[PDB]
């Protein structure tokens, strides 16, 4: 039981030890945070995935939480935030997916350039919108990350000589769908692909172990996740999107996140925000196909700014629905702890 | 006499009786606010325009009208403002555009689940919408109409195997434009064509009926819709504008909402406000241009984006002119009325 | 020791003056206000600088100047930002990119109707934006011209039969770029080039006049500006933009800009501070390319934008260093006098 969630015990015995160990847990907790997670083993779990699926990827990532963590102490960020790993988790996305993003291959070393100097930004952003959102008490989410990439992939676009990124082009016709071809065994795979591509990652092996990271901090997470995953693969089926995009994970990253965030993250857990965490998950999944659409025009991909938009979106939902309540922010944790504290008060 | 504006006594009246009637009053309401009229007779004049239009169009909007209605009640939103029609208007708006817009034509009639699944959307924008512009005071106006339409055009798209959009493109060559050839009677008709296009019509007749509707609840209503519509064309015309345009109407709905809006509606009337309306008229029909053309580069129509954005803008500004008044949103009801408000204590 | 700074001796002076006077006074103040300089003997300098570069596009930029500065006391603005030129320098711009922006060419006088109704928006765009924007203490900066410029280049188009834009297109191939023909002479004249292109003038000369505009009221605002400039040249070239863009001074506009706003105008001036605008500047630049690249698909330029999002992107930045200080707007003037504030509060 030490391992699991929070795991407050761990970090305040943390507090006496070497630095470097510390910074190892922010580090750990920096990746864990993209999954709304704050555990370094959960951390640990997801790098063992990210490396299942592509050790330069991995490397990009890691890079991008340990820089941006860096430039967080450097410009004397709040240091709670730090050692949750709040300032690690955008990085960790921009190192990543600049590396699935870039047309040069694995291992085209001077990647580590733009990765680190847009890993810098991350606080910044992070910051700024903090500045604005807290105002309503909304969290900045991936943001930043989605800003950052959008930023660096339309600087550089598919023509620059230095850092070229892939071509990304707008859909110009009617796909031929049939129908008899769509497969049981490839959508059981789509379920915890979508997961894995929450850190750009199509390995059904990978998704499956960030399930089980997750499992390990957040059993409800857990299952919200691999719900919004299923969410989003209905949404595409039923705009009849093409089935490879369906099988490569793309209707259920964003869908996935969506639902953990308002299963129980940032809503507290009832059966009415369970319904509408499901609804904001079919919500996401839908702007999902409309930024890709959109943002394909301009060679750029959408990133998560669906899962961003849609999510921010129904946090600002109010009700007069005592049972559907918004978790304060210097609240939030993980949703069984998070409905304990709202038991206690409604 | 009771039929007139607000008709306050008919709503005070309806409050005791069957909740199927009740229910009837809202969506009637629901269907008069896209023009700023809460009206069950308006509401039933302007449908008559729908229908008069095409009946496939009215059908959709009425739907929507529904869903948005009951959603609003399943999501326990305001009374107060459900009744008042504030919670059916959006999705008027919705269901009719998805049918002007739909590449499928007359009684495609699985057309009514997107409509459907659209239109539960439109309580949840009004709310996130709400949380953020009452800070300022201000109205969501039609963005949670103009979000859903966007989202729902850009996500599916001309290629869609289900649901293809009409497709819409960019301008690539100068349009040659034959001055003899303008009709007067032609402009003149555009007029009316302009408020129909409001609820997207592009039939004179319709107009005419929008513009009686509206004339019942407030003549002063009807006044700045009318010179709205005409602003518009004045501005398509000084930017030369292809004349089949101006004739359809595009270049008046916006103009003559931001008209409306701002000429007694949202800004207390006196004749300082009323040059402001006129101002914000021609100055909304210039961002139409601007949206159009560039919401035209991804395949999507403006829609009414570009009245939201001008009042929005128009509303925002200050003054050390006394006889410049904003109304509270608390105050605003119709122009005749708002501007006993301004008399008392301004 | 009158001519400096922001010549609020001359201001108290002009106040018992002639109307007439006092508007040649705000006039020049709007065009100096570009660059966040409150002097009408810069905005004199200033105007010679676009004389000499097209005396088209100067003809344009003050009609703007003139309409908007009118335009805000029809709708009875605040007095002490018209006097200060806070209601002129949006359509200075407006104007001479208009100009810049037009497929027709120099002296094509219908241009002045839409000149003249684009600069009546800027007070307009100026209130309502700080109706949003004064509730986190920021300022508008350039907004009101960029929303102006957008609209109105894109309303219109290179197709618009009256009135067509210049046609801009996005990048459609890896461009070409020989390193041995690198020239150090031109990179160095690409800084003076860069500050021109904050009015849209690519004259060298002008943009050295500009930096003396902007030295008589500033030494430190004038080092940051060239520092600015210096640091898009940097970008560009760490991207590998082509020479030529280097060269016109598109890298080094928008870095400028951001470069003086937060080293010492809207942040106090301090060591980290000064790092924080090398940071700052750096940043607006990449934004500038991301910005360039993704309006040209829908034709439309930067303009400053990428100056306008980056500077307020840092100025909501918090820190729990008290070396980095955030300027009240109301106590905003220059650097050297922003940092006795500084240290007096
Ligand atoms: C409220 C008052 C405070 C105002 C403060 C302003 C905040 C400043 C944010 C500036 C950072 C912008 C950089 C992000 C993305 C861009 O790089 C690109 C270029 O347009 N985006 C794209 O082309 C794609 C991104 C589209 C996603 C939709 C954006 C909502
Ligand atoms: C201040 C703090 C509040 C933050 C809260 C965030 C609010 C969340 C709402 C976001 C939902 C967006 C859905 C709307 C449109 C989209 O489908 C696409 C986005 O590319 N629109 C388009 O493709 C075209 C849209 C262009 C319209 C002009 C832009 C205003
Ligand atoms: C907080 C609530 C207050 C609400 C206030 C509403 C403010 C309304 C402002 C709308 C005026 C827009 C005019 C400017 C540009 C447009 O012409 C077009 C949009 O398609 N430009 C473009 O497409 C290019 C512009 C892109 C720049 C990126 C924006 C960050
Ligand atoms: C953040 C600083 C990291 C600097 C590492 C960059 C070193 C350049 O690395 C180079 O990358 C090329 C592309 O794959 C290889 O072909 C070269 O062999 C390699 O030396
Ligand atoms: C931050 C500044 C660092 C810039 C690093 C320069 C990267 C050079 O990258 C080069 O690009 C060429 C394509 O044009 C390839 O042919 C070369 O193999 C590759 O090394
Ligand atoms: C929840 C989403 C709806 C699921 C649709 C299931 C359609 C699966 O279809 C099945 O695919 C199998 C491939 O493994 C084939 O062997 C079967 O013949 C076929 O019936
Ligand atoms: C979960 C939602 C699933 C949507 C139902 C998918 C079945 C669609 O049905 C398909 O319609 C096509 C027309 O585009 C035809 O070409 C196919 O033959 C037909 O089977
Ligand atoms: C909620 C999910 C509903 C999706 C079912 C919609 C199926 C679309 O229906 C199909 O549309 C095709 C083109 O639009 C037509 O060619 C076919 O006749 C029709 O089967
Ligand atoms: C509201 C203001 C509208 C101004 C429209 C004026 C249009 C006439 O203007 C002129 O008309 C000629 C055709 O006879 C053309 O040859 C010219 O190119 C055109 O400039
Ligand atoms: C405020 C509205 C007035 C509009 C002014 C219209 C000016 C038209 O200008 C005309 O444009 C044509 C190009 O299409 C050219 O053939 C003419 O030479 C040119 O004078
Ligand atoms: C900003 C720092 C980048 C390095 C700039 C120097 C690179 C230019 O290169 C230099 O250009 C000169 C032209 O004036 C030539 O005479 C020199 O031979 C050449 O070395
Ligand atoms: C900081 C002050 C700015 C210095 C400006 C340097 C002006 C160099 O300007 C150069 O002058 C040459 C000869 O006149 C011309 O042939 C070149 O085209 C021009 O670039
Ligand atoms: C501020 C950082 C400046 C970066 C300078 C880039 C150095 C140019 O590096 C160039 O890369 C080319 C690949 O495109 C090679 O073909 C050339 O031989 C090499 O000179
Ligand atoms: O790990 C370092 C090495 O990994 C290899 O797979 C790459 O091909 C080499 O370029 C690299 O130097
Ligand atoms: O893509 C559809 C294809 O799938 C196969 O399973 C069928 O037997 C082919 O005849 C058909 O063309
Ligand atoms: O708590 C979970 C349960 O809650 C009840 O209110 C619902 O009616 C059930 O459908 C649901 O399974
Ligand atoms: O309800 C109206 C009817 O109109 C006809 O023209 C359509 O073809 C039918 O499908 C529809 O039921
Ligand atoms: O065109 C709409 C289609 O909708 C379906 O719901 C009906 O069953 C079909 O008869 C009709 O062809
Ligand atoms: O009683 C009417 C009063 O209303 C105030 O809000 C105004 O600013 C006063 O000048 C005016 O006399
Ligand atoms: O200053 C305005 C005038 O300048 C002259 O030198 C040109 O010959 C004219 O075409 C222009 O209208
Ligand atoms: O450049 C076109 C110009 O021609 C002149 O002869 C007219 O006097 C100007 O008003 C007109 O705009």
């Amino acid at each position: 039981g030490y391992i699991t969630g929070d795991m407050k015990e761990f970090a305040n015995w943390l507090k006496d030890k070497p630095q470097a160990l510390q910074f190892v847990d922010w580090v750990l907790r920096g990746i864990s945070q993209v999954v709304f997670v704050s555990n370094p083993i959960s951390g640990i779990l997801i790098l063992v995935g990210l490396l299942v699926q592509n050790p330069w990827c991995a490397l990009n990532g890691c890079v991008g939480t340990v820089v941006s963590t860096l430039t967080a102490l450097l410009l004397s960020q709040d240091r709670s935030a730090i050692t949750a790993g709040l300032q690690g988790y955008n990085a960790t996305l921009v190192g990543i997916l600049m590396a699935i993003y870039s047309d040069k291959g694995n291992y085209f070393w001077w990647l580590l350039f733009p990765v680190s100097a847009m890993s810098m930004t991350c606080p910044v952003f992070s910051s700024a919108l903090n500045s604005v959102l807290s105002k309503w008490d909304l969290p900045v989410f991936t943001l930043p990350f989605n800003m950052a990439l959008s930023m660096y992939l339309s600087a550089t676009g598919h023509y620059n000589p230095f850092f070229p990124s892939t071509l990304i082009t707008p859909v110009t016709s009617v796909p031929n769908v049939t129908w008899p071809d769509l497969s049981a065994l490839q959508l059981l795979k789509s379920l915890p692909v979508g997961v894995g591509q929450i850190y750009g990652c199509d390995n059904p092996w990978t998704g499956g172990i960030f399930l089980g990271a997750i499992l390990l901090s957040s059993p409800l997470m857990c299952l919200h996740a691999a719900i919004g995953s299923l969410l989003g693969i209905i949404a595409g089926l039923s705009l009849s999107a093409p089935f490879e995009d369906i099988y490569a994970g793309l209707w259920g990253f964003n869908s996935s996140l969506a639902c953990i965030a308002i299963g129980g993250t940032f809503m507290a857990l009832t059966w009415q925000t369970h319904l509408l965490a499901l609804a904001c998950a079919l919500f996401t999944a839908y702007l999902g196909a409309s930024m890709s659409h959109v943002m394909a025009v301009v060679g750029l991909p959408s990133g998560t700014w669906p899962f961003c938009l849609a999510t921010l979106l129904f946090l600002l939902l109010t009700t007069k629905n005592p049972n559907i309540y918004k978790m304060p922010i210097s609240k939030v944790t993980y949703p069984e702890e998070n409905r304990i504290f709202y038991l206690q008060s409604r």
